[PDB]
């Protein structure tokens, strides 16, 4: 079939080193919900096919590995993408929801960012009068800059708490922020190794930096 | 050849409905009812699509008077959902298919998760409550998995006076085949001469600090 | 399919002559909101097939039924009951909210009520203390009476408006209901045709004695 | 205070009768909900003095009313206007409830209407192609007429029921209504006594000819 | 000052052996959430003076009872009434929001019924043709009877499972049935102890005789 | 192609000289929102067939048209109908919403509106008495008119602000005025494109002319 | 006392021209709900000294005013400010509502937007490479820019309808906006009188360039 | 008035190293929503003295400080509490929203958690069968210990992404959680310090260990 069988000592190989997504099913052969959602599984694991890989771990033959994730109730189902936990959701659900849970979470976002967030590239120290036109002016090489904020962030309340910088640079449409990310993002500048990514723009919109 | 559809008596009621197997959907019906018209071929297609998991049955109050009035119907159509001679649920008036097929899936669904909470019944009294129940408890529900907590509830039956004061004793496993364990090897044992209840307790209750039910 | 067409000729037969409840849609093909609620209506018509018409009335091709009733936007529901408008519904609106709309209005679309309203029985001058007891006594053959009430309601908001009896005799099924409107609709009473007819039981259990 | 206290003897005269709308609670000491809702009544007979008298009627004190309005559960809303049972609510209900319940009820009576209802001025007999003409022509003396309507209504579901004839007059704006009215209200045309009144403006734009 | 200041040792005396509606707020000095609702409880305890009492119990100085209620977070609301606990809150709210809870459980229900059910007054062998007849003639003494009715109630999916009766009395006003309610509940019936209680009128509207 | 897809140079003639209604997709390839709602196009393609063409702009390839529209993040839905903008949704979303989306947007509102409003037609100058009777005259071969307004408005709070004319014009019934725009709308007049369009009959009989 | 008495003759003037906001009140004698606003008015007139002069215009006796503002019932309320329409209220409210209505409708929107439209600037045909570099550089004088949109608009759905040209100009932050629009809005360019104004920021933040 | 009015140049001093919430409210002179607002200021000033410090920017005057945070439409209020950015809002607001808004933000969350999470304690290498038993022996000395996780989390979806671990200790009841918080944040174990915090109930009650 479709599915895959796992083990305690199988789970790390066929979940988390997986390439592409992995829907975990937590259950049981006494749990009644665990057994309504069966058929289901089974029609989503075709349904999906090439996008998707169902699998089930039976917490009674392999008691290890639930624990390590906090499953409490059963069932239980854990989308896995390349090693992360995308989403979970707890007990039963209709055909109809469980393709919504799947389809958002494996979209990975509702919408693509025009905003990207520039971390670990500066230290407050390098802060100067210069540092917004030359963002500007690199980030220009990839399309149309709406605006950049250097945004010195505390990370605790403590009096002798870090700060740090973020810088923000939004484009005018998605495409560019894209190119942009894709050209920085783990890039070595002067030695240090610049994490590039987006920024939920209706954050920064609403001139919230937090995130 | 027989109908999908049972044609109820009074006098069958018992056997066909209450004492039936699996799901039972009463419909209290007569010829004049408009509704009861609209609602007749939708019935004839639940019972075909639901074959196997409900069986379909109509009593006409005209011809048998004397079920309905046993429980208040007043207006027709009603549906009586049953279940193991339980009124799982209840529909007055003519509904969509749509909507008869939500009513029927939601009231068929049986519980969407397995707790992790299992709830003691009938097992102590309040006079028997002491600094050492808790321990006890923990101890002996120990042998089926991690216990995360216990509970010894006490709850008052009734606004009145003199109401009687039960003890309920919640038990929280660390995860659910541990639940399952103790209930399976706790239901309906006698202990200390008392027959004991074990059972799942709604875990979002109890995550709420609901112990009410 | 099984909505009715109707033309400004065949207006008066189709709709006010007609016998049951007919549901009238003005509408014309340019109009955005007439087109989203087109489906909507194929919908009910099915569903309510045998206890309401849906009819369409084209008002580009039949301009002389419309302005009678005040129309103004369309689309514009209007719902007959023997020739009276019981209700009126201006603009799209979902299938639940037409549900509603009907629900209420038609109350015989849901189910056969156990409240029976005896109209045009009784004189507001004709009522003493003896009449509950009689119409309780009356109305016991045919099946147990749960309630009689003798109201009394006055027709429109001016000073000297006329007071009209409703008599309403609620039994404890809606087959006893049945029968006491079969034996008594249309009956001679002191000089005037009794009419007798189902009433609106959930308006009933609410206190609502207006329709 | 402003809240009206009835007695069974003093109903018709403190309700049927008065000026305006008013909201009657059925109500008893013991009755928890009646209770629940008495400080919500208290603020609401404040926020609407000049457009809504509240009243409230005990009914174990005064057992006599409550029946005639086929009172069930306490506590009980209705809403009466000019004599007339407009609206119902059983059950408590919050400070907003009770503000959506009250607004969808006497909001054409915050404004005077720019619409005139004539009442008991012709037979349905003397509906000719001329009349609708000779109204606009007859009415334009007291300003600018937007509209007329010569509607035909049917009173009740019986099939030798009466027809009654309204003439909708919309004007301009609602001091040549008032005109209209005032000049034309009580007198004699053809040997009937006119009915000349403001018709809802709200109910009239939305097509409502049936109050 | 009308708050209640509890300990562990006086706690049973202060809130289950209360008389009126205690709200209890288990809470702690360092708790940001319980700091914010203590003025909001202050004002609840004014304006709700002589129909609820508010008492607090600080976790920290009085450990024993918060774990008796399954208390897990703070700030916990339990309200108490005649030492049954009517309702729960966890967490923090608006003093709106707390109005609202209070509100509605401070209310035993939206409606007090037409609707008596009597529990434990007869065993279903001993249910007979004159029982209806019987409870009829006795509840009659109380006010108009509209309809009883004998319902028999499995308990529990079981093979032997219990069965019980359920008596149901629905009289034509809420003020009969309180009448009923009265005299009945507690008294001594052959053998057996009766509860008469109120049952839910929309329930038995709508034939949900299961409460 | 039920599915369409665009160019920057094929955009004006298959979108804004479309026949009828075209959803238009702005989306990327490494979209992971935009990968998820291509099945759910798919699906309305299928569903909306006659009603609706979907049509998808890669803003990679075609980089020239989506800045026009303000496009920002993708996906990004426009729904056009005639070359008219109707509306924007952002984002990935079910197709529940989708539809919920579409229906409302393919209609345009609730209800056709009896008025229509006449801009860029007269400077405030060229109003004088004669014009109100000139518009009835004119707008009289389309219908019934019931009213004209002659509007100022100036546009914003400034010193020097434009003031323009619009000119309001209710018809007795919503066929008039769709005749009246399709007559209107576009033609020259006194050296101007005439604007004629339906004005939201809810802000008109309430006396918001400021839309 | 602090109302004053507007005719026709002295409206321009006093409404149109004044300095500071205007509540205007269009009532007459004879009409019951002006009555009921009538103390309301002048507590509001009291209480929003300085802030808000309160206007009344009677009908009766000044007929000519209330039809240029579209004016049906009354009491119809409309506050100016600079000579704009900045709301309309049609009929009675508490004085609740009615500070309610003032005070948000005073702040003219919830938010000083940092988008500016500019409308009657160019028409299609004007539209070149140039124009988005253009238009940067002269608003490049107010503050700074984020993004230009040259935005094409049909003025409704028939066949010869209008394409008008929005320009949509984005600035860094608020006080930059309201330095552009108060230079820009009303000046002559080219032969034509623009306006400049704000546009809602939530719309285009949202990809809605409609309004 | 207890108001403080920033500049530029006091900025970080009067706001960054304030002592207690500050509440931020960039406005400007122009902007009608900003003087909306300020009378309600003053409201809050005065109720949350001792509590809360009300600061205003003018971005006219001082037109340094709202780029930094994002500053777009105003008014914006940004709340600060020891140099963190705790909390933002833009735009007009009523009081009572205001307060809801500031309520729940100095409050710091709706409920202490039972949950606490120990972050940067363990390296995925030092992991062993032990380590939970040891977790629960040492967490054992604050309180009792529900149950413990050792959770791994990977940062991110690329190849080689980091691997960190979070130790989830949930305790019975949150006094408990609170005290072991205090004794352990901040501490040095084996050359690294370790963060140990509040971790939200719902999130850990529905097996989310993300956050
Ligand atoms: N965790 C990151 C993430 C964020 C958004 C989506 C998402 C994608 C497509 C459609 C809906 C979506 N959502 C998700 C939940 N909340 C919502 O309201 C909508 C998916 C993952
Ligand atoms: N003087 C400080 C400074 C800081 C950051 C940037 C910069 C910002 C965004 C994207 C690329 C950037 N560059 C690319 C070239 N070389 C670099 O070191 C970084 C540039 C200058
Ligand atoms: N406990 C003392 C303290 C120290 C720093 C900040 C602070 C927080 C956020 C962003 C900037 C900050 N600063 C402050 C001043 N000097 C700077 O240049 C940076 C706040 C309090
Ligand atoms: N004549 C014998 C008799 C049989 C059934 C009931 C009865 C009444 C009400 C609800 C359930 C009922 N049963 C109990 C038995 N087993 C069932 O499953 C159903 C009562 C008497
Ligand atoms: N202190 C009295 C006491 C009360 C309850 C329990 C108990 C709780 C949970 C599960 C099993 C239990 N036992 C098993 C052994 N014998 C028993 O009597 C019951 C134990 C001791
Ligand atoms: N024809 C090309 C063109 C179109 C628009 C603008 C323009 C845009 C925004 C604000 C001011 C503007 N200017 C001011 C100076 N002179 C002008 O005529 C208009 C400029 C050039
Ligand atoms: N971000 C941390 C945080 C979380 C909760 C509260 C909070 C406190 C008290 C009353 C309400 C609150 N809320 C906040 C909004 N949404 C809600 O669901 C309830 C405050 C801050
Ligand atoms: N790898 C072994 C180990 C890892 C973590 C803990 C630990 C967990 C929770 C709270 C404190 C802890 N400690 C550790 C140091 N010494 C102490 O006194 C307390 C204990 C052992």
């Amino acid at each position: 079939d479709k599915i895959i069988h796992l083990t305690d000592d199988s789970f790390d190989t066929d979940v988390l080193k997986a390439d592409g997504a992995i829907l975990v099913d937590f259950w049981a052969e006494w749990c009644g919900p665990c057994k309504m959602i069966a058929p289901i599984l089974d029609e989503i694991a075709d349904e999906y096919q090439g996008k998707l890989t169902v699998a089930k771990l039976n917490i009674d033959q392999n008691p290890g590995t639930a624990p390590k994730y906090g499953i409490r109730g059963i069932p239980t189902l854990l989308l896995f993408k390349n090693g992360e936990v995308a989403a979970t959701k707890v007990g039963a659900l209709s055909k109809g929801q469980l393709k919504e849970f799947l389809d958002a979470n494996l979209a990975g976002s509702a919408m693509e960012s025009t905003v990207m967030v520039l971390r670990n590239m500066v230290d407050p120290k390098d802060i100067d009068d210069d540092l917004e036109g030359e963002v500007t002016e690199e980030c220009g090489k990839f399309g149309a800059v709406n605006r950049v904020i250097i945004y010195q962030e505390k990370q605790g309340e403590e009096e002798d708490a870090e700060i740090i910088v973020k810088i923000f640079v939004e484009f005018s449409i998605a495409s560019e922020t894209h190119k942009a990310i894709q050209a920085l993002n783990g890039r070595w500048f002067a030695g240090r190794k610049v994490v590039a990514e987006v920024y939920d723009q209706e954050r920064f919109d609403n001139s919230d930096l937090s995130a």
